[PDB]
């Protein structure tokens, strides 16, 4: 497995995207996690669409919140999802309206990391590529980031509130990180992205519900 790699710089990742005032940072974890896979089967990279996770998983909660296990299996029993054009992000909660003739990809149900395994958690970015992670967000600290590697005492391990993309991982001025691809938009940190304290002590809990989908 290699000491570093950006898959941003492989063309894995699409632009950063805002979710704006609804709490659908699951369905943007998931599509990054999708639209990453999609690129390694076929060799296009395509905008996916978040709002078919945030109008039709049932046992999510829309704008209120949700799983990203739940969003990988919606979309392996629904045999597709739409691409960005075929169903625009708006936002808000409204009914299902999956369209058919719009499907981009889809999967074959996904893979858990051991919980708490960041060694687990390298060798799956390494070899399939972006996995979907979810971490604690709550502190002033995370929401004013911009530059250098994050790190905050009273970052929690058990209290999970918020779901993001690792595309990678490496070392910046003798501090290892994991590079994060967050959904705020690019006026957030470092233009959308933030790099992740790795292999200190799990911080903010990182590698304690992360997922990738099978394709
Ligand atoms: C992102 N913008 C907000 N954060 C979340 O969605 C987080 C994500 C990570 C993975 C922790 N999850 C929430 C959460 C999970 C589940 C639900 C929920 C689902 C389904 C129902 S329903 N429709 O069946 O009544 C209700 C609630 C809400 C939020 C949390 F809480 F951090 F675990």
């Amino acid at each position: 497995a290699p000491d570093s790699i950006d898959y941003r710089k492989k063309g894995y990742v699409t632009p950063v995207k805002n979710q704006g005032q609804c709490g659908s940072c699951w369905a943007f974890s998931s599509v990054g996690a999708l639209e990453g896979q999609l690129k390694k089967a076929t060799g296009a990279l395509l905008n996916l669409a978040p709002q078919n996770l945030v109008d039709c998983v049932s046992e999510n909660d829309g704008c209120g919140g949700g799983y990203m296990t739940n969003a990988f299996q919606y979309v392996q029993r629904n045999r597709g999802i739409d691409s960005e054009d075929a169903y625009p992000y708006v936002g808000q909660d409204e009914s299902c309206m999956y369209n058919p003739t719009g499907k981009a990809a889809k999967c074959r149900g996904y893979r858990e990391i051991p919980e708490g395994n960041e060694a687990a958690l390298k060798r799956a970015v390494a070899a399939v590529g972006p996995v979907s992670v979810a971490i604690d967000a709550s502190l002033t600290s995370f929401q004013f980031y911009s530059a250098g590697v994050y790190y905050d005492e009273n970052c929690s391990s058990d209290a999970l509130n918020h779901a993001v993309l690792a595309v990678g991982y490496g070392i910046q001025a003798g501090n290892k990180h994991w590079i994060i691809k967050n959904s705020w938009g690019e006026s957030w940190g470092n233009a959308g992205y933030i790099l992740m304290a790795r292999n200190k002590n799990n911080a903010c809990g990182i590698a304690n519900l992360a997922s990738f989908p099978k394709m």
